[PDB]
Order: C-alpha cells, then sequence, then structure tokens
C-alpha cells in the first residue's frame, strides 16, 4: 500500500552521463555506444544566445574543441555533426555501460524520469510529465542542460527528453534525442510564452483509481455522467477532453477496482465543481495529473 | 528554477540489491562487501508472523537454507547471524559494486531516498521522511521488504532504512542497518498503532524558503512573531515545536533570501490560521514537510 511519485532507478543512465565543454560553456552529454549527444548551444557564448546561427558558429569548431570527460577520463572526439538542436560527438570508445536503449518522442501527458546532472555528474532523479503545452515543470539550475528524461522497460532505456531551456516563467523546454524541440520552442534567448497548461484528465482518473486501490475513497459518489457531459465540465476547468481512447486505457484500473470509468469521471466532475473541501487524496490537496494509467498499474503491481 | 521532490541517483544502491529466499519466503537483501543484510522475518512463514520466536526459528536454518541471488548468479553463504531484526549472511564473494558506505540511524524529520525493490530487482526510487511518529509514508507491495532508504554525500552512501512492515493504516515501519526499529514497532503481526503524525515545522519553513527562491512569494506577509508565539500556533496545528536549533539550521536560507526566520514563521502562522485560499506554493495545495533545510540548499545550489 501507499502511492508515491516514483522515478525509474537511474543507474543505467548515470553510466551514460558525461561532461561536454566547448570553449567556456560546460553542460551534460549522453554517451551511448561511440556517440555523445548534447545540446548544440554548447558551442555558444551567452552573447550568442540572443540570435545564434548554429551552422555558422559550428564551422569555427573542430573535433578537438569538444572536450568530453567521462568521470575523470577524457574521451577522444573523432567526429561531430549537428542533428536538429543536438550535437552528436563521435568518440573513439564505445561506452562500456551503454544499456539497451531507444530514442522515443513522447506524447503530451506521458510521464518520464529526469536525472538532473551538473558537470556530467548526477545530483538527483524526479518524475515528470510532458505538459499539454509541451513544457515540463522541472528542477534545473545553470549547467543542467543535457540532463535527459527516460523510461525503462525491464532492461531497455527509452530516452525521450534532453534538457535545453528555461522559459522566463521558470518552466522547462527541450528536445527528443533527435534534437527536435517538444512544442514550438527554439534554443534562442527570446520571447517564448507557454500556451495553456491544461490538466491531463486521463492521468487524474488513473490517480483517482490509485487512491481507491490504496483506501482513499471519500470522493467516490452516487453519480455517473457521459463523455460529452464530463467534457463540458473538463472544458470549463482547462482539463484535456477525455476520449474513448482514454476510457479504453483506464479499462484495467476500472476492472481491478469495479468502478466504471464514467462513474469515476462523475467523481472527478464533483471534485472540480466542489473542490476537496480541505480533504486530501493520497496526501495531495489538489488533483495529481503526472501518473499515467500505465504508471498506476506498474506501481500497484510492482513491475521491475 | 523549479523545485521537485528529488531522490538521490539510485545506481550505487541498485548494485547492492540481491534476492534472499528462505524456504518459500523471498525478499530483498543489501550486499555490501561479503555480507548480505536482510529482514530476519525472511525465516518466517506468514503463520509464523503472529508470534514468531526468531531465535528458535533460526536454530532450524543453516547457511544452505539461505538462497542469495545477485542478478542471475547464486552467492555461496558461509555464515549467518541475527543482529536485532536483520540477518547478516556472510557470502564467499565481496560485492564488486560495493560503493563507499555507512550505516546511520536518522532522526525524525530527516529525509532519505527509497529504492523500492522486488525479487532483488529495482522498480523505482522516491524521496521519504522519517515521520515524527517513526513511520514513513512509503510505496511498498508484498516482496518489497529489504528495500533500503539512503542518503549520498558525493560518493558515500549512508544507509538509514531497511523496509520491514506495513501497519494496518497503510504506513511503513522498518529498521536502521543494525536492525533496530525506528519507533516502538516489532516485526510481529499484531495491534501496532502509529502515534500522532505531526508536521516537521523546520522542513515546512525550508520549503517556504525554496518557494521564495523559485518566485512563489504571495504568502510573504507584513508580520513577524516570536519562537514562543509561533509554537502556541504550531501546537494547535500538530506542528513540531520550533527550536533555536531549527532557527540556526535555517540561517543560510534566511541569509540567501534576506527573510528573517521569525518573519517566515509569521508567514507560516498566517498560512496555518487562514489556509492557502485555493492558491498553491511550488505546485502544492498543502504545506510540504519532506524537504530538509539541507535538501533545499542542495537542490537550489545543484550539489552532485
Ligand atoms: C541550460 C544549461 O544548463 N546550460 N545552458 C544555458 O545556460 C542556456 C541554454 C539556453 C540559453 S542559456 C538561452 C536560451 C536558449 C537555451
Ligand atoms: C514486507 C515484505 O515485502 N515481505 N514480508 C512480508 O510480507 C511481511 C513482513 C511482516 C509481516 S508480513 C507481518 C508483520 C511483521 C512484518
Amino acid at each position: 500500500s501507499g502511492f508515491r511519485k516514483m522515478a525509474f532507478p537511474s543507474g543505467k543512465v548515470e553510466g551514460c552521463m558525461v561532461q561536454v565543454t566547448c570553449g567556456t560553456t560546460t553542460l551534460n552529454g549522453l554517451w551511448l555506444d561511440d556517440v555523445v549527444y548534447c545540446p548544440r548551444h554548447v558551442i555558444c557564448t551567452s552573447e550568442d544566445m540572443l540570435n545564434p546561427n548554429y551552422e555558422d558558429l559550428l564551422i569555427r569548431k573542430s573535433n578537438h574543441n569538444f572536450l568530453v570527460q567521462a568521470g575523470n577520463v577524457q574521451l577522444r572526439v573523432i567526429g561531430h555533426s549537428m542533428q536538429n538542436c543536438v550535437l552528436k560527438l563521435k568518440v573513439d570508445t564505445a561506452n562500456p555501460k551503454t544499456p539497451k536503449y531507444k530514442f522515443v518522442r513522447i506524447q503530451p501527458g506521458q510521464t518520464f524520469s529526469v536525472l538532473a546532472c551538473y558537470n556530467g555528474s548526477p545530483s538527483g532523479v524526479y518524475q515528470c510529465a510532458m505538459r499539454p503545452n509541451f513544457t515540463i515543470k522541472g528542477s534545473f539550475l545553470n549547467g543542467s542542460c543535457g540532463s535527459v528524461g527516460f523510461n525503462i522497460d525491464y532492461d531497455c532505456v527509452s530516452f525521450c527528453y534532453m534538457h535545453h531551456m528555461e522559459l522566463p516563467t521558470g518552466v522547462h523546454a527541450g528536445t527528443d534525442l533527435e534534437g527536435n524541440f517538444y512544442g514550438p520552442f527554439v534554443d534562442r534567448q527570446t520571447a517564448q510564452a507557454a500556451g495553456t497548461d491544461t490538466t491531463i484528465t486521463v492521468n487524474v482518473l488513473a490517480w483517482l483509481y490509485a487512491a481507491v486501490i490504496n483506501g482513499d475513497r471519500w470522493f467516490l459518489n452516487r453519480f455517473t455522467t457521459t463523455l460529452n457531459d464530463f467534457n463540458l465540465v473538463a472544458m470549463k476547468y482547462n482539463y484535456e477532453p477525455l476520449t474513448q481512447d482514454h476510457v479504453d486505457i483506464l479499462g484495467p484500473l476500472s476492472a481491478q477496482t469495479g468502478i466504471a470509468v464514467l462513474d469515476m469521471c462523475a467523481s472527478l466532475k464533483e471534485l472540480l465543481q466542489n473542490g476537496m473541501n480541505g480533504r486530501t487524496i493520497l496526501g495531495s490537496a489538489l488533483l495529481e495529473d503526472e501518473f499515467t494509467p500505465f504508471d498506476v498499474v506498474r506501481q500497484c503491481s510492482g513491475v521491475t
């Protein structure tokens, strides 16, 4: 029993973090096989950040300008290329700690673990979601860029995020491991406003299921509703619209708890309309939307 | 910017988790040097849990009854002994992944990372506090016993918790790595009620400092108070009494933010008396008490 915002074990990723230094800019890189992946803005001065021409900046850089340190051992760079907003540094040594891995571009609402790093050294691990406005609500200081988000399926690490940006509102933007930004964000010091941060409705319902499973049931009511009725209420409260897909994904939690998805929707509807009245659900005073249905099954069934 | 419930990287501990099986009971052990540490109730049947005589139960067990598997490789047990509520299994192989480590018994209010494990395999990592009633609010399923709580100071893992028990209220009890229970709990299937779960006042103030640093300041007020006045309000709300020690520990956060501890106390007092009025602080609708002042400094200064 008990339900916790749980990250994946970070060991497999700890073994991949290196320090990349280009002139006086240092940040984190990801060493997989004989490639080190890092934010292309490693080649920039903070001066450069205002309107950088990465193609032109990169012409001035050679393999030997890219200082890659793995713990205390320097890697030899035999190749460099820019893919979207990441650099790939070919090194002469395969990372002996390369786990089985994939690069996956995630959908908004999907959750992942971040290994926050500074100077290629891990400081901590926390769980995130890709917000519907393609920001993440991270914990990132200067030097944190190149820290990666990931999922683990048994022994395979799926890398989904590399950290690049803080927006002036203190939220986080970055890329998949192909260096394509989530959302409309660019690696440039400019006016970039986040859109509406909407609640991930399907994740809230998942977390309502997790609560019932762990004995928090005060919010279960006598009512039901319909997808269309529920969605009218969701619109009003800047909740994502709930689809039949979301209902299907909640099927197993529905089945295990014996509470129909649309009944749980009617519970959520009442919580939106009436608030929590100073009560709590799994030790939270607001509706948690950063557990997926997959996350709830996993944590409730002890998948390793 | 951004503030997150952050665990330590779990890699150094992942390398220490093994599976211990005694007859038909399996749980997790901690392999450090040539010793595997595990809950002594590994020797019990669930029948046994009602009123176990561990000394008598253990007389019936030999080294070869303790099946220790490290990933997929069996360790040879050359010795076993009971220290308080843990077993120490001497194995013929030093764990090659033994990090620098210590066993430390923590104080209530102190925070640590849990690597939740099943069958000696990591499933996840989350941050905890030792509650003032010596419970932790964990996420633990059957087979999770032997999962450990820890802190990391640069390269040294201080093990502070081994998981043993769920109380009938779904909260968690366990031991330091000498096998002494935190609080009055025994490894026995019996009436064990937790005492008052009081709020860790000094941690809440630390988290109020973390909020100001990260731009959440709506709750900063025009008032101040005194240790004695504040404590009258703390009593009423089942907050731990605030000592001059707590004030001293908050000194650096005080200094960095330029908000005197007693002014922040007067802010906390108003929040207790008036609630949050539907507002949030670092994305939480209640007062978080599972960051220490040390945790806030660390996360705000990017210590690795
Ligand atoms: C993000 C990090 O830890 N290292 N690099 C930086 O500090 C910057 C990244 C960007 C900046 S400054 C300006 C906007 C574009 C990305
Ligand atoms: C805790 C775990 O994952 N493995 N062991 C158990 O399930 C039990 C531990 C205790 C039980 S059952 C009864 C109370 C005493 C501790």
